[PDB]
């Protein structure tokens, strides 16, 4: 399963990193790649932005339709354990690296002195600069998203996307 111009048109360089349109009107994100002083994301004052954080997740929805060209698609609370996913890696140099993934559980990973919520999966690598790219999986005709990604090992076999659950 290959995802489609369209989707990947959802991954946005955003930060540190990256993050990922839900919506026309919904973004979602990892926390620490969020810009921090700022006065506006996208052209929009951030007092019009409804700015949701639980943890290392963030999901922004705006007053307007940013993206009136795409169609709503669901965003589940983690993603089913067992499961391959894809994360929909995006590199600076426009390079587009789909990694593949099985997913473990959501749990609380020790990470530089931090327990993080999140879920781990073994890649089946990831560098700084990609966190908040999208972990998602195809359900019958349509794509879904689960997490944005947030950590990986050194040898980068493990993998933690931040999840909204
Ligand atoms: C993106 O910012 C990034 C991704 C990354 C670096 C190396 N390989 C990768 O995939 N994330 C980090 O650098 C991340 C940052 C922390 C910040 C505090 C909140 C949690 C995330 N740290 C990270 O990956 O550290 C290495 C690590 C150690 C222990 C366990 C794990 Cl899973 C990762």
């Amino acid at each position: 399963h290959m995802a489609p111009p369209t989707l990947w048109s959802r991954v946005t360089k955003f930060g540190s990193g990256w993050g990922f349109w839900v919506s026309p009107t919904v973004f979602i994100t990892t926390t620490h790649v969020v810009p921090t002083g700022v006065k506006e994301f996208f052209g929009e004052p951030l007092s019009s932005i409804a700015i949701h954080q639980a943890g290392e997740f963030t999901q922004f929805r705006f007053s307007k339709k940013m993206r009136p060209d795409l169609t709503g698609m669901v965003l589940e609370e983690g993603c089913p354990e067992g499961t391959v996913c894809s994360v929909l890696i995006k590199r600076d140099s426009g390079e587009l690296l789909p990694l593949a993934v099985r997913m473990g559980a959501i749990a609380s990973m020790r990470i530089q002195g931090r327990l993080v919520h999140g879920q781990s999966g073994m890649l089946l690598g990831t560098i700084p600069g990609d966190c908040g790219a999208p972990y998602v999986h195809k359900r019958g005709n349509d794509w879904v998203v689960c997490g944005v990604h947030a950590a990986a090992t050194k040898s980068g076999n493990t993998v933690v996307c931040a999840v909204q659950a």
